[PDB]
């Protein structure tokens, strides 16, 4: 029964302007990333909600779903922030995940794009390193496709 909090932090950095990658990453992600990678999101829906804070969506991939929901998108700041309230990765022991993401404009015109876990805990808390780990790679993995895509259609997203 006991509430609690872990909140884990990763950073990565791109060669990729800020404004696009937003773009593209973040606001495009139901049209982009079945593009690149249709195993990864094969149908994004959204299921209330206009598409800013509030918003509910769910996410199906080559098999089962989760559901995201928006908290905040500063389109200016180029910072978003969704849970994700449904899927594989909750539990008892874990009730929600939070995610939150900046992307901040590097010194040579690149990008340090960074994220915030927030994992809401019941009870005992158990989190692997190698889970954890898991995670960032196959983010990462999916996040060097899409900047192979950016760099192959130089036209979008600008």
């Amino acid at each position: 029964a006991m509430a609690g909090v872990y909140t884990y932090e990763n950073e990565f950095t791109s060669d990729i302007p800020a404004p696009k990658l937003f773009k593209a990453f973040v606001l495009d992600a139901d049209n982009l990333i079945p593009k690149i990678a249709p195993q990864a999101v094969k149908c994004a829906e959204i299921l209330e909600g206009d598409g800013g804070p509030g918003t509910i969506k769910k996410i199906t991939f080559g098999y089962g779903y989760v559901k995201h929901k928006i908290h905040s998108i500063d389109k200016v700041n180029h910072t978003y922030s969704y849970s994700l309230i449904e899927g594989d990765a909750l539990s008892e022991n874990i009730e929600k995940i939070d995610y939150e993401t900046k992307l901040v404009s590097a010194p040579h015109g690149g990008t340090i794009i960074k994220t915030t876990s927030k994992y809401h805990t019941k009870g005992d808390v158990e989190i692997k390193e190698e889970h954890v780990k898991a995670g960032k790679e196959k983010a990462a993995h999916l996040f060097k496709l899409i900047e192979g895509y950016l760099k192959d259609h130089p036209s979008e997203y600008n």
